[PDB]
Parts: C-alpha cells; structure tokens; sequence
C-alpha cells in the first residue's frame, strides 16, 4: 500500500490519477490533494477520497473549501498557499507525489518532494524545462526517483533497458546500445489548416486536440508545437541525450507514443489508446502493472498509421525551443516563462494565436541574463521574463 | 569472444548470421558450419571464416567439398551426416549454436546443443513445434539459454520484462503484468488473390514474399499462412501463453514485428527493416547490442501501417495448426511432418498450391497415434505422418 500526494488534483492529469486510484484502492491511498482555485471539483474529490489534507493555493478558494467541507462533516484539514503545497509534497508518510501542477508554479512543491526523497511522478514538464541540471542534480543528491508520466517520455522509458531506467538522467545511452530517441508526433489541430487562417483561430479551436483531452495550456502548446519543444528539452535531461541522439517525428494518429532506436536496427515502441491513465498507472505501479481503466487498444479499428518530417516553417515555436536550449538555461527559463504569459494572453483573447510565437521570440531578443547558479536564480530569470512578456502583450492591446 | 556453430549455414538465416559475424570479427568467431548440399556456398563460407569443421548432410556433397577445399588451400576439415552435426553442436569451445536448419531435420542437432548446455539461437521453429514440451524441458534440465531468433518471437522477447526473458517458457505472464501476446501478420503474396486463381500458382509466385527474402519452404508457409500457425505454437511454448493470451493480427507491411499487451493498456512493440540480421544480432549480443549491418528504419519513407483480423476461411492451414495444437502433440507433430512433405511436393511441381492445405487435413484425419513420451516417439510420429503424406501426394501424380 502506497500513500500519495497529488499536486494539481483538480486538473486533467489530477483527475486521471484519481481514476487510477479508484481502480486500485488496495494499492493506493490519497493523503493530500493540492489545487489552485477549482473549489467545486476539490470538494467532490475530498468527499470521495477522504484525504488527510487539501490545499488551495488561492487563499479565498481555501476559505470556501474549509467552510463547505466542515458543513459536510469531512475530516479533511484545509490549508492554503504555496508553502502548504510544499509541506504536502514532503509529508513523511507519503511515498509518491504526482507532480501535475501546470507551469513553473509547480517547481517549488516538486522540489520539496525531491528533497524529501519521494518518488516523483513527473507530469509537470515546465518544472524540469525551467530548472534543468539543477532539477536533475537535486534528484541525485536526495534519495528521489523520477518516473516520467508525460506520454512520450513514459513510452521512451518503457522502451529503454533497465540500466537506463534505474539511473535516469545519468546513464550512458551508447553503452546500452541506444542510437537515438524518437519523439512523436501529432502536429495539433491546425496541422492541415491553411497558413493564412492561423491568425484568426480562437482559443476553443486551438484547444480541441484531435487525439488527447487535456488542460487548456498544453492544448495550446500542442497547437503551436511548443509542447513538442518543451518535450524535446525534457527528453534530453531525463534520458541524457545529445542533440544527435534526438529525432522529432510527426505521427498524426498519436497511437505510437514514442520510440527508441538500437544499434542492431531494432526500434522499440509503446503504443496504446490516447489516455493518460495508462502512463500514470505505469509510473504508480512500476516495476509492476495495474489496471488503469483503459481497455485493450483495438488494432482493427485504427486509422492507418503515418509519419512525416516536422514542418518547422509552420511551427516556429519548435525551433525556438531547440535554439533556446542550445543557448543555455537562462534562455530556456525565459522562453518557458514568456510562453506561459503569451498562451494565457491568447486564451483571454488579448492576442492572436500567431502572436504566441512572435511575442515569445520578442522576449528572448530582449533578455540576456547569466546562467542560473541556484533555484533562486531560476526564479529571478523566470520573473524577469514574465514582466518583459506582460509588456509585449500590452503593446498589442486592442 | 563468442564461438559459434551454425546449423544451416548456407541458407537464408545462416548467411544473415555470417554477415553479423562479418560486421563484428572482434566479438564472434565460427568454429563449425553445418549445411545440406550447397557445396559452392559452403566453400565460400569456409574460405572467409576458416571454421575448424564443415559438415554436409549429403555424403556426396561432403566428398565434393573436401576436394574443393583441399584444392583451394583451406584447412577446414570435412565431415558428413546427422551425427557429425550433433557433434559440432556440442563442441567444448562452442558458446552459441545458431539453429537454422529447415524443418524437423534440425531437431536432433539442436537437442544435442541443448544437452551440452549451449546458448541456443532458435530460428528453426519446426523443431520446437514438433517436440513441444519435451524440447522446453530439455532446455530447463540442461540449463541452456534459449534466445528466439524468429522475427516475431524476438520482437515479443524484446517487448517482455526481465523476469520473463530470464525464465523463458516457465514464468507467469499474468504475474508480470502481461495480458496477451500479439502475433503479426503479413498474409503472404496471395493476400488479395481471388480464391479461384490459386490452383495455377507456381512455386516462384508462392515464394515471392512481399516483405521478407527467405528460404523457399518458409516462403510457401507464409503463402498458406501455415507459417503463422507454426509461429502461434512456437509462441505459446516460448512465452508460456494460453489460447486466451494469444492474438493473431494481420499487418501487411511487416514493420511492426509483433507486440505485447500489458494490464494498464500499454502495448510494447519492436519495429524495424524486414531484415533478419536485426533479430540475429539481438540474440548473438544479448543482453548487449551490436551493429548488424541493418540501416536505421526511415519512418518518412514507410507506407501507411494497417491492421486487420485474420481471414481463416482464406487460410485453412492457419486454422488447422491452431486446432492441431489443442488436439495435442501427436496431431501437431503429424501436421508439421505432413506440411513438410506437401510443401516439398508443391515446390517440385508434383501437386498444386491449393493441394497443400487439402492434403495436410487429409493426413491429420488418417493419423491416430499416441502422445509422444520421449524424443524417439516424436520421431516415430513424424515418420508415420510422412508416409501417409507421401501416399497422398502419389495419388495426385500425373
Ligand atoms: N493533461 C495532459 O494530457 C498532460 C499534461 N501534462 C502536464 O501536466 C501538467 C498539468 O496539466 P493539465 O492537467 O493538463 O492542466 P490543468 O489545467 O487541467 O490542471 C492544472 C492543475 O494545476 C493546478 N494549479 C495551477 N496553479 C497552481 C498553483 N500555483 N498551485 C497549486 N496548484 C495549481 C490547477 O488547479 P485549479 O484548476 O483548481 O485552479 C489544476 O489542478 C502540465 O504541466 C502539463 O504540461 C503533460 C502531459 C499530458
Ligand atoms: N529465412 C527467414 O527469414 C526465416 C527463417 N526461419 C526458420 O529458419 C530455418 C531456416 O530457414 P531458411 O534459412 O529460410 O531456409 P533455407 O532453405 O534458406 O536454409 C536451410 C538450411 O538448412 C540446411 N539443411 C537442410 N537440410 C539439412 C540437413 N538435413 N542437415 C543439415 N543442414 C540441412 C540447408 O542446406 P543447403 O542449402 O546447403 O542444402 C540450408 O543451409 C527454418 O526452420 C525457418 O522456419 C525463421 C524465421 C525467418
Ligand atoms: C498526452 C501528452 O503527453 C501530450 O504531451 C501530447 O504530446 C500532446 O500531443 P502533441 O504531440 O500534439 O503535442
Ligand atoms: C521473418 C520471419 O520471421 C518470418 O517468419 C515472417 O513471419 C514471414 O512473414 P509472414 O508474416 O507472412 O509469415
């Protein structure tokens, strides 16, 4: 029996995680739930799973949650704020922490779980992207184990040998017969959209992913392929891969979730339904398996599986992420921050869909900070880039 | 340094095996080569790899080989016959034996390697099919290591967890999170051929496999899908799988080589170029990897990947194989024997392509013999089936 804290319980990943728990009450128990502002969902989750604690980051949301749960006779203690989220991630009683807060806001609570030596079920890719080597070193220095939840990285993990799996981030790919890591793939909802129509796409259009039901931020990132850029960076840290050991491949059906090339010509892959309960359950049970609620993939009802080279002209954000990573951590931290601001602006109908990539570039051109030496420096670059991004958004205020 | 005996060196698998040796001369050396009657090829292989011994089954071929080797200055010594092949498989200095003789003729030399405790690179599926549990038990009692070379079984092996890999044939699939084994798939050269045009198909037409360049016997088996039937039986022994843990899937492109379903919905697969050097190299180097000479799979050049359920009515041999396995080992041994006789008669233009399945069923219906309790019994059932099959072929003589 393993006890769990879920960071970001009310969102897409959080709810999928709770469904895996629902299917396996003998194996998993929720001790703490952490979220932002969705009180309605958090009340529902607390009444079902009777967590010891529930945390809302937003102070006013926490007040409402405390009152509502008290009237319902809940035993759950309600806390509030960022520090309480960190406290939950570090509960001495907890074995696993689902890191599923969106954006760099998840970094401090995720780092707290790492310092406490927990098993980190890493969905929140922005935390690793923005923190980089400092993140990976903290996992090694403490007793922590990273298990990749993100679909592609989970697929790659499943398709790697045990010496790599058991020394994630530091083992040598070539010594284990790996030639490269093949990161797929979808292209998003606008893959075939005429280029001239991109400027007038709405938030609802951008968030209708053809294959995955996800949160709004990552759905927009999938439409620009900034998501694939962030995942490229994530893969390089997780699997200790160089630029020459990474391939990006478009696969519009999202059945093959990613692959690994070996020296003898073999390519190992993970396939399945586009359902995050599968990778979540992989990480929660590893090295064993559990029922996730996902049924067997029916190969007789599939679309034909196709592949293609990335259309870099169409998706400037992909190349931007790759070049930021080349430049260094300051540029990468700045780019992630800029993208959080521009995506949020687009969702709030302040800028156009095509302004995301342009404003992201504009922020990078205006920033030239030194490489972070500690987590405080990562946060300074992040904060600075957010401010630059807010000013660029306001310049396009209609 | 690993020293090899290759059973069936001059054939399709044998030549691919020697190309892996050619690419890795610091890792592999050939001690003995065993073949049938292809003297010309054996001469070339002896001159290049300088084996201590060469064995031809054909006594006239051994005579010719000796003369040619002595004329051309080779120090390779020549023997002949089945017993000599068994002796080559059990040499002290031999580490690995490539079992790549076609048909049940490979059984005794393969069993000799097993009893000597060698690493068995098993390509010769008919030996396991015809001997079944007695084969798997011999491996267990002698502490030989079985590594599947057959493309599909190698792909499944690569897609299974370590506890199954390290206890092949005796570990529990369910305890290791496996739901089923997915066996693909091609359908053969007559997949789209109208049923009424099969009667006039020539040996060359049946042997023209759309995806794999192989020996003539297995190529005809792929045309009737008897090969997939034999592979179904092979898979159930190797991976300790029940009928409900097996799935057969048509996959015309032969890019996905086979797959494994897990409890959480995950499907693991191996893909690659349709080139046997890949799986051969995988077994030769295991648990490490080597360059096999096979180029990396170009996903952008691939045809769309498709899947379909088997058409058992078009392919009565596939159904007959699955039925014979449920009936027991006597029926399975008899069917394999019958099919060796009918395929050979078809290749020699004694019977029609459509006579293969018809005569195979006829032989099984006339066969009533006891379950083999030992290898001698397997040989008696096999010999009896061949008699019945030969009689049936002779009745169709023009
Ligand atoms: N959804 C998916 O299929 C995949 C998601 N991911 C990653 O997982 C992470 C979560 O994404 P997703 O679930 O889609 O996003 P959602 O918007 O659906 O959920 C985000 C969660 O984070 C919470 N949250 C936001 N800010 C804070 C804060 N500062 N403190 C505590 N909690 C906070 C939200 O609370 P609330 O809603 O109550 O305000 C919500 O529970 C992202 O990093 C994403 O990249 C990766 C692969 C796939
Ligand atoms: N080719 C492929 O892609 C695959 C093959 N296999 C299996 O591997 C085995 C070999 O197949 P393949 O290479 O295609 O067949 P081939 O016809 O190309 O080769 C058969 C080999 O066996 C030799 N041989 C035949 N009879 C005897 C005998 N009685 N004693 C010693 N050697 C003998 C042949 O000698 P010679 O030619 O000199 O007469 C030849 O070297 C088969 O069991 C097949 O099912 C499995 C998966 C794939
Ligand atoms: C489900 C998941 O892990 C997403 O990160 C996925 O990458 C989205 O699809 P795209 O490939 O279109 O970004
Ligand atoms: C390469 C190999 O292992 C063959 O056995 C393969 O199975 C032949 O193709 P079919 O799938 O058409 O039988």
């Amino acid at each position: 029996m393993k006890q769990l804290t879920i960071l970001g319980s009310t969102g897409s990943i959080g709810c999928s995680t709770l469904d895996v728990v629902r299917h396996n009450p003998e194996h998993f128990r929720v001790v703490a739930l952490v979220a932002g502002k969705n009180v309605t969902r958090m009340v529902e989750q607390c009444l079902e799973f009777s967590p010891r604690y529930a945390v809302m980051d937003d102070e006013a949301s926490a007040k409402l949650l405390k009152t509502m749960l008290q009237q319902q006779g809940s035993r759950t203690e309600v806390l509030s704020g960022q520090q309480a989220a960190c406290d939950m991630a570090a509960l001495e009683d907890v074995d696993q922490v689902m890191a599923a807060i969106v954006g760099a806001a998840g970094l401090l609570p995720t780092l707290a779980a790492i310092r406490a030596g927990k098993t980190i079920l890493l969905a929140n890719k922005e935390s690793l992207v923005t923190c980089g080597r400092l993140f990976m070193d903290a996992v090694k220095q403490s007793k922590a184990q990273l298990l990749p939840v993100d679909s592609e990285h989970n697929a790659i993990f499943q398709s790697l040998p045990q010496p790599i799996q058991h020394n994630l981030g530091y083992a040598d790919l070539e010594q284990n017969g790996v030639v490269s890591i093949l990161l797929t793939g979808s292209g998003g909802p606008f893959r075939e959209t005429p280029l001239r129509d991109l400027a007038t796409m709405t938030p609802d259009q951008a968030c209708r992913h053809p294959n995955w039901s996800m949160g709004r931020k990552i759905s927009v990132d999938s439409a620009t392929m900034m998501n694939k850029g962030l995942e490229y960076i994530e893969a390089r840290w997780l699997f200790n891969a160089s630029a020459s050991q990474m391939e990006v491949l478009i696969h519009p059906q999202s059945v093959i979730h990613s692959m690994v090339r070996y020296q003898d010509g073999s390519v190992l892959a993970q396939l399945g339904e586009p359902d995050m309960r599968t990778p979540i359950a992989h990480t929660m049970a590893w090295p064993n398996r559990v029922n996730s609620g996902v049924k067997p993939l029916d190969f007789c009802k599939l679309s034909a599986l196709t592949f293609a080279a990335p259309d870099y002209d169409r998706y400037p954000c992909l190349k931007l992420a790759m070049e930021a990573f080349e430049q260094g951590q300051a540029a990468t931290t700045a780019l992630n921050a800029a993208n959080e601001i521009t995506v949020a602006a687009f969702l709030a109908q302040q800028i156009r869909f095509t302004d995301i990539a342009a404003l992201n570039l504009s922020v990078l051109e205006k920033m030239d900070m030194r490489e972070p030496q500690c987590v405080d420096d990562v946060l300074s670059v992040d904060a600075n880039a957010r401010e630059v991004a807010r000013k660029e958004v306001m310049r396009l205020a209609s």
